[PDB]
């Protein structure tokens, strides 16, 4: 919706919190979420750095 976040992607619990809680002011859209689980390859590569 407002969220501007690709459908379908991997996204971080506290940032997409603080964006929702961002978003809830000012607008109607919050974004849903999914809980999912990750290996130790794929949960490293996927880094900030």
């Amino acid at each position: 919706g407002s969220t501007e976040f690709l459908p379908g992607s991997l996204i971080d619990r506290a940032e997409f919190e603080a964006e929702n809680r961002r978003v809830v002011a000012e607008g109607g859209e919050p974004a849903a979420g999914r809980p999912v689980l990750m290996g130790i390859t794929k949960a490293s590569l996927a880094t900030d750095s």
